[PDB]
């Protein structure tokens, strides 16, 4: 349409990704790219009808849950300053009662270091975390053939996560 | 490759963009999708060779600049809470002396009081600011008409923007 020919929604839950495709089609979207550290979500997308999508090889997406938002702020700027500093690309929003952190452009040593701070930030404040992807190299190698395999057209990759796949890779 | 069809790159600077490019040419990226609120670094990546755009219709990138890294993260943590408050989803990164904030997902009112509220913490911290993109929906419509009239063969579209976009185009 005028307005562009591809829209890119972030799915961080299965029925919402469902949904939210479903309300872009009744306003009229033709072409949806999904975008996921969770490879089964990936999967619904193509199931879906989609066949554009955005993985996260060498990243993760670190979700802070509980009631109070407050804490799941102090959880995440804590998190949001030392990604930052070992210079990762950071993607934020509320979902419910979830506070959902993508992190790329990090390399391993860095990602387990952020995983194991997410860990104790939600002891500190008293919520739960979940960690989505990190996997090694060679998994994510093996998800995006599967992706392929499952009849997913393009695959989209953010530059700095490819890069340091790359350095991981030689 | 093994690993996608398209890398996607945040350009904030056209030197920083046309570098990164080549980068990922000589490390072999075929296809390179240019992610910017700037419409002038999207014109001058169709000029470089490429083809597959994301545009920021709605939304705005806040860029601070200062040589204090924690007055910077001071001023982008308040900008954070209030942007998530509102239901925003917000992108970070640092990138020399400047912290770079990509919103997306608000209507245009919200979009104002933060722009304001960018400038306001800007003045406490001692630091500077530029906003880039937010203009009103018929100059964005205008741009990726240009975009494409300059060979932009994919222009992409946050679904979030998107939404916004279609909510006030209505
Ligand atoms: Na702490
Ligand atoms: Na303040
Ligand atoms: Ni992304
Ligand atoms: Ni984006």
């Amino acid at each position: 349409g005028a307005m562009g020919d591809i829209l890119i929604v972030w799915a961080k839950d299965v029925d919402e990704m469902l949904k939210q495709v479903e309300i872009l089609r009744r306003l009229g979207a033709k072409q949806i790219a999904v975008e996921s550290s969770d490879w089964r979500i990936l999967q619904e997308a193509l199931k879906k009808g989609g066949d554009i999508l955005i993985v996260n090889g060498g990243g993760m997406t670190i979700t802070f849950r509980g009631d109070d938002l407050e804490a799941l702020l102090k959880a995440a700027i804590e998190m949001i300053k030392q990604a930052l500093k070992f210079g990762a690309t950071i993607t934020l929003s509320l979902d419910g009662n979830d506070l959902n952190i993508n992190i790329t452009g990090v390399p391993e040593q860095v990602r387990k270091e952020l995983a194991k701070e997410a860990e104790r930030l939600a002891k500190e404040f008293g919520i739960t975390v979940t960690r989505t992807g990190g996997g090694d190299v060679d998994e994510m190698l093996k998800q995006v053939e599967i992706l392929r395999r499952l009849g997913a057209k393009q695959i989209a990759v953010h530059s700095d996560d490819w890069r340091i796949l790359q350095e991981a890779l030689k």
